[PDB]
């Protein structure tokens, strides 16, 4: 008899001895709790594609607006939404998907090289390369000279200061600074393009919050309905304010996801945090400002911290990059998938693995087999402990009402934890505290249960009864809907146990009961 | 500001930290958590005396059968009840209390110095004294042949064995076993009179579990309607299940205290407290059968296995001795109530400092101030942890909704948690994860509120209203009583929060809900 | 085969197992770290009876400075020497004794009641006394007008304040207050005699740090060469330094031991703590200023921030307070001294039972058999890892030799860890991190040896060999004396393993070299 869900592992007393205990031959449980978000893209926009990414455990469809236009992007939340209505007439088995806009944002780009947009210049290791904000050279770049659209460089950058451009492939060091110039030695050489990016690693760029494409991009989100937003190079916490004051009251509801993507956002990190509704930790920007090999130290800093105030993070970027032309993963991204989960990241992402590449279910469904097996691999009775130190400065009534129910569904190893929300705040104080259960919210909001899918281990189901005019009776029938929920999901089954928690007048501001119920 | 309940040193990372932050400026609650047994004597036995002992505080009115007649304990007994009932005017300011019978147990007894009850002779140390079990000599004893009534003696000692004599007062070696003698050495001399009790340090003594005497006096306890029994000199298991026995089924509800007070006692502890109700170290028998600088070992790991295993557990014998002549303590008095808290006993006792001395409500109110001071000085958070540490093999429901309730109460620093039980189980589950709050526990069973003195923490409340046809009427009702008495009793006042516990339904067999309510 | 020295609770993960696994049968170790502290008086002051006091276990012989003249006292220091001495003959074997100056301090006294010494007056409760500066009435005192001999009384206390009375006996509250009298009402009664003690708690009392007499008996102390001063109602740091400054430049390498023993006291510990050499916690008297039902927070808050800076701390009075009538204590001081023990002091203290009472020979031999067993139920590793997080802003060079020896101890199960010191500062910065086998210190510093009794664990062993040339073989030689030592006490045998501390080089300054060493 070897236990399931490394329950073993998990009664170590030692994080050492927690490790030693991980057992390849332990079965994971059906319910996998880190969110998958998916962009979409070429290689998966179709309305055939889709449904088969939601039965590959899609949770929320991704909108890069870095290209697209307004007209392209309407066309793939139709699909998306389509897709997703597709098993609206089972309730039952009804997975509700998430849109998420990803903004463009504030960038730094390059002129032309000789007029044109595909012609190349090689820099050489040592030279010099002048930069000029005179527009005279906007369309007149070469090896020798080179302009860029960002007015205020020479006030953030100082001499020794470097100049990234082109996705990092080129680095350039500040020589000497001038009125409207600056004159650089070549670090690394390469072919510079036209109209390249580029990155100023450790300056405080004064770029505005929103670029003019954002708040068009933004306004469009808001008609569109979008459940989230994720914001481009969030610096400070007035950047997320600014993208708020865009969304404005029409769009109040909509989360702002900061991206963290340069050494000043984790800098002031902090108030950023503060102001966000979540993290996205854009790996793939932030390893071009900062040194490679720092970021999973930001990471696993942004992930903590981000726990320890119970908002979700995500992390993103080239975790399964390979699959983009390979049905199977490398062990590294293998690995780096899992770690994810283990640090406490709420949802995982893919990019270019399923906008593009070859093989986009195969990678949804690695991800989705790689969480279940690194949820299972966490630590519960230790980040329990610690999240509850990190938290004793608050005496909040919910939180207790939450930490009283994981600490609940550990002794009685629960199969769960039904959460009637409607604003859907009760099942997110449960899922800070990091249950190993999966919590099934019932929410009679739609845009709730959509939003659900940023907090680990929260299942929304929406109820699409109307509202019994006795209390008891309409907690016991959504009750009843989280029942038959889990047991058509394979999450329990008849004579398993539940934690079930609930409002005791239909006044009551949060989930203020709480029960152990056994599976009818 | 000065926090109170020590919940400055409650927020510390180390036990060293938590003792360097204990805070002598630190006001300790109201309610107090551990009971108060005290042995009832000539100096406590009067109706007028015994209404001041329940106003000191005292929880468990013990009778001591080592002396007296059914007579004298039954009229003892009687004003007791006289005394208890006299407040049951006030169903809000009732306190419940308890009847204890303390057996005599068996004995080992020595015969008449030449042939008085008053005589004596001195032994010598080095000098040789022989036992006999030859009746002829039973009123022939001299400082050459000693008697004693134990036959089977010689069946459980050898050379080298020793025998104590008059509560450790003289000591003896085995020289050399006969068929029904021993030779002797003495070891420790004095003057020994006659009919002195002995002990066999180390021996497994073969003697009943009950004498005959105290069958008498077991039956009597079942005639008298007394809620527990401390049973003496219990060595093993089969001991306490010959107590249950003689109890049969019309004693089956009377809860069996062993008392642990000799070397096979402690080495057998972990059955002993398995087929037990609850434990008492009866330290003073315990020194002088072990030497008396290891009983607080074995007091602390009695102590400490109750915890564990959630089973009441008294520290008795001289806690307060000096003030059975003097109206205050001495500081390692003092100490030693406060450290038997800290170390988690459920109820500490007074013997001759209630029964016999000239200020027994000044010990009362001696140990009432000690403990409440005592019990905010335990480190919660850290006993909390190891608790569920050492029960998580356990999955029982009621402990998940006990561990949650507790954790519930820590998050929130509820004022109270408040209990509905019948038989008092889910009570007992939360006393043994040991909360700072008090207990507050609304039953309907007399004898159950009585017995519920024996938890740390759990202040029965008796419910005379009757039952309500509605359920959810009837648990309020209970729910509204423990909220007037807590705000009667100064435990806590509108606006505070407390955990409640409750059957959802009236066939519920433990308090399956639990809710953070407000004080209306 | 039951381990030694409770090492199977020493093994336990949490401090509850650890509790549990305490083992009645698990035998402590020869050696006994806890220093034993008697009070020389008229029971205890002759030649014979101090020889039998050390072969017993006493380890610092106190002076109580309160009553007795510098001719009587320079006679028991005489002969406590003379004792000391008698068994110099063996220089393995010999004991070191230090001698302890306890002052008198500062007092508040009352006069004489009508006139008289042998006369007395009840104060009901509820009456009215005033009390008066008018040396008038300074012989007149009756149950209505009261003198004293504090003339900045009414400049410390306020309406409401406590005056105490005769060590607590009565207690008056201050309803109105003059320039030089005080209007109060008698709280708790009793008769009042002449000349008796006033307490002022929670009052900053302003008396000196030193009186009169106190200057003279310091003085005294100088000039016969007592290695330590226990000084009385410490209230603050100025108060040591007052103290220092008195003893000068020929005492000052005398250390001050500061006695706690009222609220400004403890409130101000840390300040008094960083200027004293040690501490006393004078639990009389601190009682009779606080609440006795505080004291042992008191005591354990002080207890734990002595270990956390290394000085020492001594727990006295009461502890065996009944062995002054009776040879065998009482289960309540038995248990306050060995928790004395487990809260970690330094020194364990006896007053009046061995400076008056009938047994001062059994209460030695009765801390010396606690202690033991205490010192082997410590949990060792968790006091050792808080210990080492308490220090941490600490990166002293013979501090991390220190821990890492004993760390060292801890993992081989050494039989003792051997330090070579001069000024013993290497010895006590071992003591600190509570090794459980014994420090061996050999010092050629008869004072050191004789201070080092203050340290937990510290057996002194004075060199008296002279110095080798080969620095390389004055270390062995010193070395070898240990070896030979602990071989005949009993502390290790040929083919244990001891840790060794010493010199690399003459002047190293501390112990700089660390070697695990097989006895020979
Ligand atoms: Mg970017
Ligand atoms: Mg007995
Ligand atoms: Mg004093
Ligand atoms: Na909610
Ligand atoms: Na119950
Ligand atoms: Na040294």
């Amino acid at each position: 008899f070897i236990q399931t869900q490394q329950l073993h592992a998990a009664m170590a007393d030692t994080f050492l001895e927690h490790m030693c205990r991980l057992d390849i031959d332990s079965a994971p449980i059906t319910a996998r709790n880190t969110g998958i978000i998916c962009t979409i893209g070429p290689a998966s926009r179709s309305v055939e594609t889709l449904k088969e990414m939601i039965k590959s455990g899609m949770n929320v469809a991704r909108m890069n607006f870095s290209h697209g236009t307004h007209e392209y992007h309407a066309e793939t939340i139709k699909n998306v939404r389509t897709a997703t209505e597709s098993f609206a007439s089972d309730p039952i088995l009804y997975r509700p998907v998430a849109v998420a806009l990803d903004t463009k944002g504030p960038e730094i780009r390059t002129g032309l090289i000789k007029g044109s947009g595909t012609a190349e210049v090689e820099l050489k290791k040592g030279a010099t390369l002048k930069i000029t904000l005179d527009n005279a050279y906007m369309e007149k770049c070469d090896e020798n000279i080179l302009w860029l659209d960002y007015k205020n460089i020479c006030k953030v950058v100082d001499v020794g200061s470097k100049v990234y451009v082109d996705d990092g492939l080129i680095s350039l060091q500040v020589k000497q600074k001038g009125p409207d110039f600056l004159v650089t030695e070549v670090e690394n050489g390469g072919f510079l393009g036209s109209k390249k990016g580029v990155n100023l690693p450790g300056a405080a760029v004064d770029l505005p919050a929103v670029s003019e494409k954002d708040i068009q991009d933004l306004k469009f989100g808001v008609e569109q309905d979008v459940d989230m937003v994720f914001a481009s190079f969030i610096r400070k916490a007035a950047d997320v304010h600014e993208v708020r004051k865009i969304l404005g009251e029409k769009g109040k509801n909509i989360k702002i996801i900061s991206k963290i993507e340069n050494h000043e956002g984790v800098r002031r990190f902090d108030e950023i945090l503060e102001a966000s509704d979540g993290i996205m930790v854009a790996r793939g920007d932030l390893g071009i400002e900062i040194p490679a090999e720092k970021v999973f130290l930001a990471q696993k800093m942004i992930i903590g911290r981000c726990n320890r105030a119970g908002k979700p993070v995500i992390c993103a970027t080239q975790m399964l990059e390979s699959m983009i032309k390979k049905p199977r993963p490398t062990r590294a991204e293998g690995s780096d998938v899992a770690n994810a989960v283990l640090d406490g990241a709420d949802c995982i992402m893919l990019s270019g693995e399923t906008a593009k590449g070859d093989y986009p279910l195969e990678a949804v469904r690695m991800q989705h087999l790689i969480a279940r097996e690194a949820e299972a691999a966490m630590f519960h009775r230790k980040l329990f402990e610690e999240l509850a130190r990190a938290s004793s400065h608050s005496t909040d009534l919910m939180e207790a009402m939450a930490m009283g129910s994981v600490e609940a569904s550990y002794k009685c190893l629960a199969a769960a934890l039904i959460v009637l929300t409607e604003s859907g705040r009760s099942a997110h104080q449960v899922a800070r505290y990091r249950p190993r259960a999966p919590i099934i919210a019932v929410t009679r909001n739609h845009q709730t249960a959509r939003q659900a899918h940023l907090y680990r281990g929260i299942f929304p189901v929406v109820c699409k009864d109307p509202v019994q005019e006795a209390w008891a009776e309409d907690v016991d029938l959504r009750v009843n809907l989280a029942m038959n929920v889990g047991k058509a999901r394979g999450f329990f089954k008849k004579g398993d146990v539940v934690i079930v928690l609930t409002g005791w007048r239909p006044g009551s501001g949060f989930t203020n009961t709480m029960r152990v119920v056994p599976v009818p």
